[PDB]
Formats: structure tokens, C-alpha cells, sequence
């Protein structure tokens, strides 16, 4: 059916963690296959690859994988496949990765450097895990329980050794770990393997006689069957060591051992003669511990030649300069140090005249100095002739040159023998090892660290043996040159081994790769898995290959593997490259009580009520996506992976730690009667059993052997005595879990809590899904440590029932056979007086522990959460997509957004936004306000925050998200979203306070994205198709278009309007502003999709056209203030925005509007009959706009006073504007308007401010001017096909001048007036008086201002005309000009609104401030510094296009021979992106902010969302795609 | 570069597609409809047997006046 994981990558290629678990692996679900499918039938998993669009890897970008592209392809560690990555800047491409069959697999990434260099990413591991069947039954990979049995001790027969086949079946275990069935070495021990391919001749002689019955566990006991299989050593005794000595480390292989050989056969020898003078031959005094040592110290110490292994031979390096002293006599550079900085020039010869290996250990004399350069130098130092004291210079170089190999000595040997006299002691002098024997052939007193034999090739040889050093990294090989181990006797070495070298590869030791494969192979047809002993001891690529190779004998192979590596780094490392399955954990480590606890609780689970993930507000929602419209596509046979709600995205792929395999006890460890006692056997093993992952446990912890058995030299058998200590229990133990281990699936499926007092051990097991749990009360018996009484038990919500209960007493000690290891005996006495008392008002649950519960015992209760059956999950995640289908863009807003300020209008003042205590309020009162609180939360499963502390105190915010709706709810499909979240959130209340929060995450999650695809659906293709950042772009367009009460659009009705921002540009007068929505109309409206919504806000704003211009506050239709000169230019390009985009745009023009204000610029009140009055069209706005200006407006603002403005000075309201006629360009403003976008009136009555403009744009703004050329451009083209009808205008005195005439006329002098050229010798062609100047190469921001100086600074204005009208600029000096923007007005996410070289720059803007600066106090700074993310808007936009025509390396070929933006330009695009896209990410407003301070700085007065910041974005990627993605 | 009928004026670097209808045995015949009489090219873009894209020269040909 569907099993595909979704695992999305990050713009560096690396995978993303959808949940922090901790350090972990890429694991993926064991799960059995589809009814009746077997392997290659269909693929068993497809990892979904999820690429960012416009990433840096997507440049060329190839995904290699070592995946098989079928079932019928083997598996090839290194041969990868290629995979073509589908670049695009808008959607993000998704590769399927095909899985037919489990093993390791890993994926890397190619691309396109920056620097035009090929780069790659590392190499990212998953794990798909082996699929475990005994018949046709599946066992989950943690319901395991394994019982390991040692061979040697199971009978002589292989009918005896059925007999505990059937011991450990009544105890109910499915798995057997079998230490290796192989022929044993002399020593007898089971990990010395005389011959790897051969298995143990006393009970089998042939493979297949092994096969068949581990065949016969599987049919018989229904038992799986896994061997340990040995990679480091083999025995000391095998007959191919003698044929092949290579395969070890020998002194041919590793030389660096010889100087430890020599060491080793000295003590041999020492030891067999040491009796003849030995003061202490074998005593136990402290008198008798020194003297050996001293005859360590002279009797092989002082015959080992005082080791030339380091220090050069001196008078044999001076005999051997007077040989031939008359060859290379010379040398060159004055390099060579001064005699007096002796230390210096000792050094000098070591780096320059050495032999190979100097330093390094090998044979005898291996350090060695090159004569022909030493007498070279010493011929250049001192003199030619050799007897002019040369002896002396020559012997005083060398001997300083030994100083740091003698110290290298004498930290050696004090090494060599503090090892020696501290391990003696122990060994002898009994300090907790009884073993004092006289020293005889079989156990000198030196321990043979170097195996030795005579082979066939003539030469005798001397291997070693391996070991495991005290402390050290596992991972250096004490074998290999980088350790000094077996030199310093830091070696505890296992005389029944020897050494296995591998190297690099086969190519170092051909005939032991080749055999080690043949022997992982044989045991891969038999067994179903494999067990690896010290793990971190087996070199990696040696591990990656052989179990490699047993995968394609055995495609389900179980790993096991005892790995304690460095960290838990290394740990997932190991398991990500060799594919382990499970990890050895122990039990018997622990010693304390608290220890165990702090072991049971990392192997438990989850905590309880742990929040379930969700795609939020960090996903993208494809419109055309597939859906489970009741989350009803599922069937039980399928086993198909489940996404999380009705929308089909799949389940994510996450990092999960490496599965656990908990071991009660080891065949390495103590007993419980050693470490502990006896009785505590039933309470670990019960501690063990509840942990939520696999368990085991060796044959004797059941059956209570007295002590840990001697794998070398005990051969005693097993007891056939049945049912001994725990056996009853773990029948009970191990039936419980085949119970569980039906439904139980994921990591948050199984919930888990932890208690410890005392003794006594507390263990809660939940499942999270239905609510059946077990409860665990383990009174531990580390030591007899008096009475202790547990508190009352108190669970809330929940039904105990009582299960079992148990107490282990010891009957005397064990039986003394020397033929059968029989055990201890012991009694099972199961108790009673358990007090289970339930308060049927509380739903309170006590439990009381009667006084008879000695330590050694447990008891089990079922319980039962009340609240949840098996159909809550079904209920939650359904309805929801049923529930939103009749939202519109509209209704969203109310269901998602709302800001407080919002919501008050709606309630007036009563309701708003839910506060959390100890935290604050939601940012938006709908759902995104909790979203943007909670991503954070399930991210990191917080249970400790602020808002889940008062979820699980009662249903406050539970109600009050349904409550919220009741302000909305006659809108469109708000009652039906309603409804669900009523019917969910009033099943939510009957759940346990403690499953509130993890509960309501999960309800609001998923309607959210349900209400955030609807979205996606409703609007455009290029939106609903798109990245994140784009998807979370458009969904500021339903923050901001909302129907209010206090205002709107329109005088008589209430509508949806376009807000300036939030939360400051929302209510009364302060929510529409003209200029404003007219910028963003083409993003927020055009490019989503809006069309009806954008013709609405068209018509509204041309109702209150006065003075030919567009209102800068539109009070709906009465009194809105004509302080603009820019609106009306934005307004009449939102028209031209309109009828380019929408289909049928030219219906527009003949839209007839009921002019709410008579033609001739007078004051008709708001109740007027001459308010309806005419009707006006379109086409006569535009015209009117275009002739008004041109004909000179002449007007000064209505109702002027305090009435008006409380700051703006009588001569400020009568502002004016004029068309000079000989440039086309449209002046106008005073020094004391602010009719521009910079509109700031000073109000600081200490800065002497008041009234003051802070940036006061009289004269010719480019974007009035770049607007006016492209509305000319526009109505021009329009009447050629014959939708505009006017083409003359008039001008003040009364002549006529051709609209193509105006066109011509900024043609001809727009870039004559405004463009500063480079070079100082082109200024007389560009009107500019170079006295007043700051930088060249720049389009100047006004023409003819009051302070002349404002005319000269660099602002990012300019770019609004070379976006609406490029036709006006050259593009050299168009792309240069815009070049120094990019490098001075450029902030990270908001423009500079001032050159930051300039004398008025002041970046930090604090509107608050009562201080004397004319700038910053009131803020008069707004639009002096401060970083504006709108005009990055049309920068990038501009920045884009002239990039595009200039630079060639911006272009590449395209189909159809049309000339497309090379990847070069796209590179550049998306990095200018990214600061935005980690805005939105990271904020809890989901938009752009409106300003910023200096820097990224983030600024406090700035709104936090604001219209016309994210629209400008939004039409860079409009351009992008409606002009190349055809 | 042909338009596609006599209402669309003639564009010199406005390339129009036409798909080749692949097969192992039929040839395939892509019909081009001049209306008026002027310079006329043509050119193949394929997939490289590197898995890239390549093109073809540009081929002419006239269509001579009528006087
Ligand atoms: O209903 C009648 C109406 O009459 C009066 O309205 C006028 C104001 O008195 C008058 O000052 C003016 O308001 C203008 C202002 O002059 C102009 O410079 C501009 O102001 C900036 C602020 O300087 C700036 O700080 C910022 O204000 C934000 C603030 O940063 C933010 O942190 C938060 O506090 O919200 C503030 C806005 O509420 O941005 C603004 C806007 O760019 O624009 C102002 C609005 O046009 O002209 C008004 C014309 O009606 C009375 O004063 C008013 O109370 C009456 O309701
Ligand atoms: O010239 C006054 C004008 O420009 C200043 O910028 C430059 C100036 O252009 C240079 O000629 C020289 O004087 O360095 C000045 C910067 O220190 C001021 O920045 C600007 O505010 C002033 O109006």
C-alpha cells in the first residue's frame, strides 16, 4: 500500500531531525511485509529524498546512493547510482529511494561548487532492519527475549542438547544465543576456535546436522537462532596458522613488535630459570615483592643492551664517519643552527639527516642517522679535516640527540614494571583473585603475550595474542604501530587466542579474508543472525565487509553486538555503517539502586503524555496532494506506515537511538548471589522485562547458579531440573510481551515512568495509544539493608487490577556436584494483601502494600487509563479536511490569525487573546499563535513549559479555542471548523489532566494543516506549488485581508480589508492606507491568486479620488486625509498589475464606481446627496489622475487645524505639484509635507521638532517619476488595441500635449536628471552641480528638492523605477548604480533607507525618546538609517533584471533559444533569500517584519508583520516564474 | 521561427515546438505551414546519450517573394 518516509534535507544536503530523541540513527520501522509478499515482490521501504528549492546543492546537483535500483541487483558497498536532481527556485524536488531489501544503506550529494569545483557532502547512514518470522508469525524487533547457552555445558548429545531447547521453551523465550558450535582451541574455551569452518566434532560432523536443528528450534519450540561470531583472534593452535603465519602480526607483518618480542621470550626464559636463583620463587611478603623485582630489574632489564631500539648507536655512528670520510663533503643554506643553541642543531640533523623510521620502533638498531649528510653538515659547521675535534662535536650531537629518546626510555621501563609488580600482585598476593600457584610450564609468572610456533616455510614465527588495554579508545589497535601496549605490558592478554591482521583490505592478508568469509557464510545459511563480541575492538571496514557478505547469504540477519566505544557518537556511528540491529545493555552494571533506575530509565520509553509530532507551520502543502479523507485508506493486512492526519504526508524519518537488547545478566558477568544476593533475581529481571526493547538473559540467572561459571575450564553440565527460582515468572514475563507486542509500534507509541525510593523500584508502562498499562512495584535486594515501607501509590484517572505477585527466598546454599551445575534452591511464594482502592469522584487510584513483602519480590498490576479506548486516535485525526471544505481565504484569517487588537474589535473589548501564566500571550488569538508556541514544544518535548503545565491544570485553553469561534461563526465554513474542534476538544476533557497537553498539540496541529492546504487550494498555482518560504510568504496575504466592524474599505459596508500591519495598522483609521495597499496588491493579491479580492480594493480607492490623487488614509469614505503624492501613482500601477495579470484584466477599465466626491476638488460631507451623485469609470480615474496632474493641482487639505494633524504647520497642509514640462517630470512638495513613503512629522517639543518633516521629498521622486513613465507606457498600448479611449492633455495655461508626447518627454530627460555619471568629465551632460556630491554612479532619489544635499542621497527608492518603468535607464548605468546599492543599502533583511557614509545617518530608531537630538528623540529617524524590508522587495527585483541584460555570465541557453538566468544569477538570488526565510521561520508572527534597526538589528516599535514587506517578495518570485518556468 | 498561422507576424528568435513522435520503424513527418514568403529556419534540440540536452545547427531556407 504506502510505505514511503519522508526525509527532508537541509541546504547543505544533510538530513533533518523532525524530533530531538537524541543521539541516534536513521532507523526505519521493522515491520512485516504485506499479506502473502515476499522479498522483491515490492519495494519494502521508499525513503522520500526532500531537496530545498534554490539550495546550494541543487546546482548540478547528483544524488549517489549505494541503493540497488531493483530487487534483482545485488548489494555493492561502493558502487554508487546517480540521481538527477530537478533544480528550481520555487518547487522543491522529490527522488524516491527504492529499498527491496533490508541492510546499510547511505546517500551522498555532488554539485556545483561556488568556486565552478565539483564538492560532495559526507555520506548519510539508514538502517533497514531484518524482518524476524518463526513460522508465518512476526516477532517485533523488541518483543525478543534470548537465552544464551553455552555449548560446552549443555551435554555431549545433540538430543541433550534438546533437552534445553525445551527447558527455555516452557520459560517461554523465542530466541537462542548460541556461543560459537565451532571446533574449540587447546584451552578449550569457547571464543578460541581451533577452526573457524568446522564445527564441534564431539556433536556434529556435518552442516548440515547444525542446520538441521536449528531448523528444528524454529518448527518445534518455535525458537530463532543466532551464534557469536569472532572477527579479532582465533586459537593459538591452528593447524593454517602454521600453513599461513601472515594472517597474524608477526615480526615480518608488524616489525614494531620486535623489541616486544624479545621482552616476552626473556620472561619465559626468566621464568623457567628463576627458580634457581629466586629469593622469592612464590611467597606472599613484603620483602618478598621487591626482590623479584629487583631481579626484573637485573636479570633482563640489564641484558637487553639498553635498548638501541631508541637511542643511536653513538661510537658506531663516529666509526662509520671516519670510513668514508671523503664522499658527499658539503653543504649550502646557513640554516644549519649555531653550536651554542645546541638543542636547536640536535634537532636540525634529526629532521634533515635520518633514515627511514626514525623515532619509530622496529629492529634492534632502527633509529639511524644518514652519514653523508651528518658529515656534510659537520664539514660546513666546524671543519674538513676530521681530527679538528670532530669526535667530540660529533659525539656531543648525537648524544643530545638521545636525550628525549632516554626519557622516552625511562618513562618505558617504569612502565613496563609498575605493570609488572601490580599485576603480580593481585594474581598472586590474593587481593580478590585466589591464584598463588608455584610457577610451573602452564602458568609462569609472565603471561605469554606473544604465541610461539614453527610453521612449514622454514622460519619459526611468534605471534601474538590479543587483549583488551585498562583505560584507552577501543578504537587503536594495540597490535598495530600506533600503540606502545604490548611494549609497556599494558596488555591483559587471553593466552588462547592469537591475533588476526587484517589491513586495508584483502590485499594485506589474502588468505584471511578469504577464509573469514567462508565462515561468516556458513553460519549466515543456518542461523538468523550473528552476535559480535567487543564490537569496538573490530575495525570497521572489516566489519562493513563480512557482515555485508552475510546479508546476501542471510537477507534478514539479526546483529547483535557488545559496542562501548568513546561516546554515544561513535556508538550510532558503528551502528549507522555496520547495520547492528540491537546493542548489549547490562543489567548487573548497575550497583546501587539508583544506578538501575537511571539503566531502566533510559531503555523504558517515553515519559507520559509525550507530545506527538505534526507537520506545522515548517511544511510545504501541495495543493495537488492525495488525501485520507476520513483517515480511512488503511488496512491492518497492508502494514503500511501511517501519516500523521487526512493530509498524505508521509511519516517522517528521524534520528531514533540504536535499539536496545537489555540483558538481565551476561555469560561475562557476576551472579546476583555474587554482586548482590539471590533474591534480588526476580526483581531485575522483572525491571528488565518492562523496559520497552528487546531482553535476554544467560541460562543459570533463572535457574539461581551460585557464581559465574568458568568458560575455560569448567565442564560441567546443565541441570535437566525444571521449573528452578524464576521460571514460572518469566513464562509470565515473556507472555505478557507477546500480549504488547501486537499493537505496539513506533517510539511514541509506549510511554514510560520511572520511580525510585529506597529499594524499591517503580515501573509505569503505558501505551499511548489504546491506554492499557502495567504497573511494576520491584523491591530490590542489593544487600540486606533492614525494613522500609513504601508511600501510598496514587494514580490518577486510572483502574488498577491486580495481575501477580511474587517473593523469592533463599532455601539454604547449592549443591556441591562436580558433574551437573545445579543452582541454589529456592522458594516462589506468591503474595497476597494488595489494597487497590478507587474514589469513584476523583477517578483516583491507591494502591497499599501489605507489610509482608520481603526484598527479593515483585508485584504486577493491570491498568487502564480512563478516557482512551482504541478509537481516540481514529477520532482525532479524521473530519478535519471534511470540516475546512467550506473555508474560504477569507474565513482562514479568523481561524488561524486574529491579532488581539483584531479580536477586540469583533468582542469590543471583552474577549482577546488567552494569557498564558508564567509565560505571556499567543502571538495571533487563532491557531498560528499556538503554533508558533508549540513547534518549539513537541520539538522538544517540553512537558515543563509555561503553556503545558496549564493544559494539564484544567480546560481553560481548551475552551478557549472552540469559544474563540463564536465571534466568526456566521462566516464562511467557521461553524463546521467549529464543531470539529468542539467535538474534539470535549473528548479531549475526559482524557487524564496529564494527556491534555501532548492531546490538544495534536487537535490544533492538525486542523491547522488542514486549514493551511485549503489555503493552498484556493489560490494559485505557483503558490500552492512552492517552497515553505513561499507558502509562508502567502499566508500573509490572509493575515492582512480580514472584514472588520470599527473599518473597511468601503463607507457603507464592512468588507475584508488589506491591513497596513500587525498589530499596530489594524483597527479604526490606522488598518487601510492607500500607498500601501497598492504595493502589495500585485504579491499579496495578484500572484496568490486573489483576483476578485484585488478588483474590490480597485473600486473602493477610486471612490475617494480628490485632487487627482489616491487618499494616504482612507477612512473607508469619510474623511480620508489627500496627504500623499505617491499613493495615487501606486494605485494606477496596482491597475496595470491588474489588467496584465488577470484573464480579462480590461474589464476593469469600464467598472462603473459611485464617486463618493464630486470632480471639482471641493468638501462634501459623508451624508450628502451629492456624495453618490455620478458614477466614474476606470478609464476616467486613470485619465483624471493623468490630466490633474498635468493641468496643475492647486489645493490645500480640508479641515485643516489640530483637528487634522496635532503637529503639521499651517503651510504644510497647502502642498501643491506641477509637471515641468520640458523634462515630463512631476514635482511637488514643501519642506513642511511629508507626502511621500517617508512620511515622519517630527513631535518633539525638546529636539524643538514639532512639525518638522524628518524626510520631506519635495520635487521629483523617482518612484512618482518611474510610476507616471510606466502608467504613460501602459495607457499608450492600451488605446493602440482600443481600451483607453483619451489621448490628449492639458496643461495649466491651456495647450495640449500628446500622451505619447509626455512618454517622449521622460524618455529623453528622466535618467538627463537624475543619473550622476562615474567620471567627473560626463557631469556636464547630467545637471549636477559636483560641489554638493557624496558618491557617483547613482541615480539620485529627488530632482529639484529643497535641501539640495537630499537630491545627492543614496536611497533605495530609485529601484521602484527601474522596476516599473526600465525603459528609463541605460543598462550599464542602471546595473552599476544598483551594484552600490547591493554593497552600502543592502541590510540583511530590510533596505538602508540612508547612506550609512552620510553626516544625517542615524540607523536605530526608538519612537519614545525625549531627548534634544533633532533625530532620534520621537523617532525622526524612521527613514534615516533604519532597514526597511520592502524596498528589498524591489532591489531584488531590479537587481534581478539588470544583473539579467549586463552581466554575461547572469545568462544561459533555454529551450526554445529563449535567453534564461544562468545558475550563477540564481545562486546569487537565493543567498540575498535567506535571511528572510530564517525570519519567518523564527518568528511568532509568520510574516516579515515592517522595519529593522541598524544591522539585522531587531527593532522594538517596528510591526512585526506588515503587508507590503512580504508582497515585494512575493513578486520576485512571480517575475521569476511567469517569465521562465513555461 | 514559422508562426503558426497568418495572423501572428513573423518574430526572428520566437521559436515555436514540435514534438517527434519516436519509434524504432515509422519514420515521423512534421508538416511546416509557411503563409508568407520570407527567411525560415529550423533546428533539433535531443537528448545527448550523455543525459543531456543538445542542439542542432540552425538550418534556412527562403520562401521567394511573389511579384
Ligand atoms: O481620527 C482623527 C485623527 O486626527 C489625528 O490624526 C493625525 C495625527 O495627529 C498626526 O500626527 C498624523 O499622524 C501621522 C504622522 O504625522 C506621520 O508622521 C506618520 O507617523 C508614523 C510614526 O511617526 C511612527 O512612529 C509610526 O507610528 C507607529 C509606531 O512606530 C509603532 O511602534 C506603534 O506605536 O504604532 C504607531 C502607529 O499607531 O508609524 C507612523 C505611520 O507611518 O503617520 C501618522 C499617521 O498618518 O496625521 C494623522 C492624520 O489623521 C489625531 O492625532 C488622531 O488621534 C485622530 O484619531
Ligand atoms: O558635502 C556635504 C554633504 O555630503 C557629505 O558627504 C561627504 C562629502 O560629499 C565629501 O565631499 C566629504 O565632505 O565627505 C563627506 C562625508 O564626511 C555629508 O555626508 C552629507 O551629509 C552632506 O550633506
Amino acid at each position: 500500500a504506502h510505505r514511503t518516509l519522508l526525509l527532508r534535507l537541509s541546504d547543505s544536503g544533510e538530513p533533518v531531525t523532525s524530533c530531538s530523541y537524541g543521539q541516534g540513527v536513521l532507523t526505519l520501522p521493522s515491520l512485516p511485509l504485506p499479506q502473502g509478499k515476499k522479498l522483491g515482490d515490492m519495494p519494502v521501504y521508499t525513503v522520500k529524498l526532500a531537496i530545498p528549492a534554490g539550495s546550494p546543492v541543487t546546482r548540478d546537483g547528483l544524488i549517489w546512493t549505494n541503493c540497488p535500483p531493483d530487487f534483482s541487483t545485488q548489494f555493492d558497498r561502493e558502487k554508487f547510482y546517480k540521481k538527477i536532481i530537478k533544480t528550481s527556485f520555487h518547487e522543491d524536488d522529490h527522488i524516491d529511494l527504492d529499498i527491496y531489501v533490508p541492510g546499510t544503506y547511505c546517500f551522498y550529494l555532488s554539485f556545483k561548487n561556488d568556486k565552478d569545483e565539483l564538492e560532495t557532502t559526507r555520506k548519510f547512514y539508514f538502517v533497514v532492519l531484518p524482518i524476524l518470522s518463526v513460522n508465518d508469525k512476526f516477532i517485533p524487533l523488541n518483543s525478543i527475549a534470548m537465552q544464551s547457552v553455552v555449548s560446552k555445558w549443555m551435554g555431549p548429545t545433540i538430543k541433550d542438547w534438546e533437552k534445553v531447547f525445551a527447558r527455555v521453551a516452557s520459560k517461554k523465550y523465542n530466541m537462542i544465543h548460541f556461543t560459537p558450535l565451532q571446533h574449540r582451541g587447546e584451552s578449550n574455551s569457547p571464543y578460541s576456535i581451533y577452526d573457524q569452518l568446522e564445527f564441534d566434532p564431539t556433536v556434529f560432523k556435518s552442516e548440515k546436522e547444525v542446520a538441521d536443528m536449528v531448523e528444528r528450534l524454529r518448527t518445534e519450540h518455535n525458537i530463532l537462532s543466532l551464534t557469536d561470531i569472532v572477527f579479532n583472534h582465533t586459537a593459538n593452535n591452528s593447524q593454517w596458522l602454521l600453513d599461513h603465519p601472515e594472517a597474524g602480526y608477526n615480526h615480518k607483518t608488524s616489525p614494531h613488535l620486535i623489541s616486544a618480542i624479545e621482552l616476552d621470550k626473556k620472561l619465559l626464559d626468566f621464568s623457567e630459570q628463576m627458580e634457581a636463583l629466586g629469593y622469592p620463587v612464590d611467597l606472599k611478603t613484603v620483602d618478598d615483592l621487591i626482590k623479584v623485582m629487583d631481579g626484573i630489574k637485573e636479570h633482563v632489564i640489564g641484558e637487553l643492551k639498553l635498548w638501541e631500539f631508541y637511542v643511536v648507536d653513538v661510537k658506531q655512528t663516529v666509526s662509520e664517519l671516519r670510513e668514508k670520510w671523503g664522499n658527499s663533503k658539503s653543504w649550502s643554506d646557513d640554516n644549519i643552527p649555531s653550536k651554542d643553541d645546541s638543542t636547536n642543531l640536535a634537532q636540525f640533523v634529526r629532521d634533515n639527516a635520518t633514515e627511514p623510521g626514525f623515532g619509530s620502533l622496529g629492529e634492534r638498531g632502527s633509529n639511524k642517522i644518514n652519514i653523508d649528510k651528518f658529515a656534510a653538515i659537520l664539514k660546513k659547521l666546524h671543519s674538513e679535516d676530521y681530527n679538528n675535534g670532530i669526535e667530540e662535536l660529533a659525539t656531543k650531537i648525537l648524544n643530545d640527540i638521545n636525550l628525549p629518546f632516554y626519557k622516552e626510555y625511562d618513562d618505558d621501563i617504569n612502565e613496563v614494571l609498575e605493570q609488572l609488580f601490580n599485576r603480580i600482585k593481585y594474581l598472586r598476593i590474593d587481593d580478590h583473585g585466589p591464584k598463588q600457584g608455584p610457577i610451573t610450564k602452564k602458568l609462569p609468572l609472565s603471561e605469554p603475550y606473544f604465541t610461539r610456533f614453527k610453521a612449514k616455510d622454514g622460519e619459526e614465527y611468534a605471534l601474538a595474542n590479543n587483549g583488551a588495554i585498562w583505560d584507552g579508545n577501543p578504537l587503536v589497535d594495540f597490535a598495530s604501530s600506533q600503540s606502545k601496549a604490548y611494549l609497556r605490558r599494558e596488555v591483559i592478554v587471553w593466552g588462547d587466542c592469537v591475533k588476526l591482521r587484517y589491513g586495508k583490505g584483502p590485499s594485506d592478508s589474502p588468505y584471511l579474508w578469504e577464509r573469514m568469509s567462508k565462515y561468516v557464510e556458513m553460519n549466515a545459511r543456518i542461523f538468523n543472525g550473528f552476535r559480535i563480541d567487543n564490537c569496538h575492538s573490530t575495525p570497521l571496514h572489516v566489519g562493513q565487509y563480512f557482515l555485508d557478505v552475510a546479508r546476501r547469504v542471510n537477507p534478514n540477519l539479526y546483529v547483535v553486538a557488545e559496542l562501548f566505544s568513546g561516546s554515544e557518537a561513535m556508538d550510532c556511528l558503528f551502528v549507522e555503517r555496520l547495520g547492528i540491529s540491537s546493542l548489549i545493555r547490562e543489567a548487573m552494571q548497575a550497583w546501587s539502586e539508583e544506578e538501575l533506575s537511571r539503566l531502566v530509565h533510559r531503555h523504558g520509553g517515553r515519559p507520559i503524555g509525550s507530545y506527538k509530532f505534526v507537520p506545522l507551520d515548517d511544511f510545504p502543502y501541495p495543493a495537488d496532494v492525495k488525501i485520507d479523507e476520513e483517515y480511512c485508506a488503511y488496512n491492518p493486512d497492508d502494514h503500511s506506515v501511517k501519516c500523521v492526519s487526512e493530509i498524505m504526508i508521509p511519516k517522517t524519518l528521524t534520528a531514533t537511538p540504536p535499539h536496545a537488547l537489555f540483558m538481565d545478566c551476561t555469560h561475562d558477568n557476576e551472579t546476583p548471589n555474587q554482586k548482590r544476593t539471590v533474591e534480588d533475581t526476580l526483581p531485575n529481571a522483572a525491571l528488565v522485562a518492562f523496559c520497552s526493547s528487546a531482553i535476554g538473559s544467560v541460562y543459570g540467572y533463572d535457574e539461581v547458579f551460585p557464581q559465574l561459571l568458568d568458560l575455560v575450564q569448567e565442564k560441567r553440565t546443565y541441570s535437566c531440573a525444571e521449573n528452578t527460582g524464576i521460571s514460572k515468572v518469566k513464562t509470565l514475563l515473556n507472555n505478557m510481551r507477546e500480549e504488547i507486542a501486537s499493537e505496539a509500534v513506533d517510539i511514541e507509541d509506549s510511554e514510560m515512568h520511572v520511580h525510585h525510593d529506597g529499594q524499591y523500584i517503580t515501573f509505569h508502562r503505558t501505551n499511548a495509544k489504546n491506554g492499557k498499562g502495567w504497573y511494576l512495584v520491584a523491591r530490590t535486594k542489593f544487600h540486606s539493608s533492614g525494613d522500609q515501607m513504601l508511600p501510598r501509590i496514587k494514580l490518577s484517572q486510572t483502574k488498577a487490577t491486580f495481575k501477580a505477585a511474587f517473593s523469592l527466598e533463599r532455601t539454604g546454599d547449592a549443591p556441591i556436584s562436580d558433574e551437573i551445575i545445579e543452582g541454589i534452591p529456592t522458594k516462589l511464594r506468591e503474595l497476597t494483601g494488595f489494597d487497590i482502592g478507587f474514589d469513584e469522584n476523583t477517578k483516583e487510584t491507591s494502591i497499599l502494600l501489605p507489610q509482608d513483602f520481603p526484598q527479593g519480590s515483585i508485584v504486577i498490576f493491570e491498568t487502564q487509563q480512563l478516557g482512551i479506548d482504541d478509537s481516540l486516535d481514529h477520532f482525532i485525526r479524521s473530519g478535519a479536511i471534511k470540516a475546512t471544505e467550506k473555508l474560504s481565504l477569507e474565513s482562514i484569517n479568523y481561524v488561524l490569525y486574529r491579532a488581539e487588537q483584531e479580536e477586540y474589535d469583533y468582542s469590543e473589548g471583552r474577549s482577546g487573546a488567552y494569557d498564558i501564566p508564567d509565560y505571556g500571550k499567543p502571538v495571533y488569538c487563532g491557531l498560528q499563535g499556538w503554533v508558533s508556541i508549540l513547534r518549539k514544544i513537541i520539538f522538544y518535548n517540553d512537558l515543563a513549559h509555561p503553556l503545558s503545565n496549564n493544559l494539564r491544570n484544567g480546560h481553560w485553553a481548551v475552551d478557549y479555542v472552540v469559544n474563540r469561534l463564536d465571534l466568526y461563526k456566521d462566516k464562511e465554513g467557521v461553524a463546521e471548523v467549529q464543531e470539529w474542534l468542539r467535538s474534539r476538544m470535549e473528548r479531549i476533557k475526559q482524557l487524564p489532566s496529564y494527556l491534555v497537553p501532548s492531546f490538544f498539540a495534536l487537535v490544533v496541529g492538525i486542523m491547522y494543516g488542514c486549514c493551511r492546504l485549503r489555503a493552498m487550494q484556493l489560490m494559485s498555482d505557483n503558490v500552492g506549488k512552492s517552497t515553505v518560504f513561499v507558502q509562508s510568504l502567502a499566508m500573509t496575504s490572509i493575515q492582512m485581508v480580514s472584514a472588520m466592524k470599527s473599518t473597511s474599505i468601503l463607507p457603507d459596508q464592512n468588507i475584508a480589508a488589506m491591513a497596513a500591519g500587525l498589530p499596530h495598522f489594524s483597527t479604526n483609521y490606522m488598518r487601510c492606507w492607500g500607498r500601501d495597499v497598492f504595493i502589495s496588491l500585485r504579491g499579496l493579491l495578484l500572484t496568490t491568486g486573489r483576483y476578485e479580492e484585488a478588483k474590490e480594493h480597485i473600486l473602493a480607492f477610486a471612490k475617494t479620488l480628490k485632487h487627482g490623487l489616491i487618499p494616504n488614509l482612507l477612512d473607508a469614505g469619510r474623511n480620508p486625509r489627500y496627504n500623499a503624492r505617491d499613493a495615487a501613482w501606486f494605485f494606477v500601477q496596482a491597475i496595470q498589475d491588474y489588467v496584465t495579470i488577470v484573464p480579462g484584466g480590461v474589464s476593469l477599465l469600464q467598472e462603473k464606481v459611485t464617486r463618493r466626491f464630486p470632480l471639482d476638488d471641493e468638501y462634501i460631507p459623508y451624508d450628502d446627496p451629492k456624495a453618490f451623485s455620478y458614477s466614474s469609470t476606470i478609464e476616467e480615474i486613470i485619465y483624471e489622475i493623468l490630466n490633474r496632474h498635468a493641468g496643475g493641482i492647486k489645493y490645500r487639505e480640508a479641515n485643516a487645524g489640530p483637528n487634522l494633524d496635532r503637529v503639521m504647520k499651517d503651510e504644510g497642509f497647502n502642498v501643491e505639484v506641477n509637471v515641468d514640462w520640458e523634462t515630463g517630470l512631476i514635482h511637488g512638495g514643501s519642506q513642511f509635507n511629508c507626502g511621500t513613503w517617508m512620511d515622519k512629522m517630527g513631535e518633539s517639543e525638546k529636539a524643538n521638532s514639532v512639525g518638522v518633516p524628518g524626510t520631506p521629498r519635495d520635487g521629483a521622486a523617482v518612484e512618482i517619476n518611474g510610476l507616471l513613465k510606466s502608467c504613460l507606457r501602459f495607457v499608450l498600448q492600451l488605446s493602440k488595441d482600443g481600451k483607453f479611449k483619451y489621448t490628449e492633455v492639458t496643461k495649466p495655461d491651456g495647450s495640449k500635449i500628446s500622451l505619447s508626447s509626455w512618454n517622449d518627454l521622460l524618455q529623453e530627460n528622466f535618467e538627463r536628471c537624475f543619473y550622476v555619471p562615474k567620471n567627473k568629465e560626463d557631469d556636464n551632460k547630467f545637471e549636477i552641480d559636483a560641489t554638493i556630491i557624496n558618491r557617483r554612479g547613482i541615480y539620485k532619489d529627488l530632482y529639484r528638492s529643497g535641501k539640495p544635499y537630499e537630491d545627492y542621497q543614496f536611497r533605495p527608492n530609485f529601484t521602484i523605477a527601474m522596476v516599473v518603468a526600465p525603459e528609463l535607464f541605460t543598462p550599464d548605468y542602471a546595473a552599476g548604480a544598483i551594484e552600490l546599492a547591493d554593497q552600502v543599502l543592502r541590510g540583511p533583511v530590510g533596505m538602508r533607507t540612508l547612506d550609512p557614509s552620510d553626516y544625517n545617518y542615524r540607523p536605530y530608531y526608538n519612537n519614545g525618546e525625549d531627548s534634544d537630538d533633532f533625530a532620534t528623540s520621537k523617532g525622526r529617524n524612521y527613514h534615516q538609517g533604519p532597514e526597511w524590508v520592502w524596498c528589498y522587495g524591489y532591489f531584488i527585483r531590479a537587481y534581478h533584471y539588470f544583473n539579467f541584460l549586463t552581466n554575461p555570465k547572469c545568462q544561459v541557453e533555454g529551450s526554445a533559444k529563449k535567453l534564461k538566468p544562468s545558475s550563477y544569477l540564481y545562486r546569487k538570488l537565493y543567498s540575498r533569500l535567506l535571511k528572510h526565510r530564517e525570519w519567518i521561520e523564527n518568528s511568532p508572527w509568520a510574516g516579515l517584519a515592517e522595519l529593522t534597526n541598524k544591522d539585522g538589528e531587531v527593532c522594538n516599535d517596528s510591526s512585526p508583520t506588515q503587508a507590503w514587506s512580504t508582497g515585494c517578495l512575493l513578486d520576485l518570485f512571480y517575475d521569476l516564474w511567469i517569465s521562465y518556468e513555461e
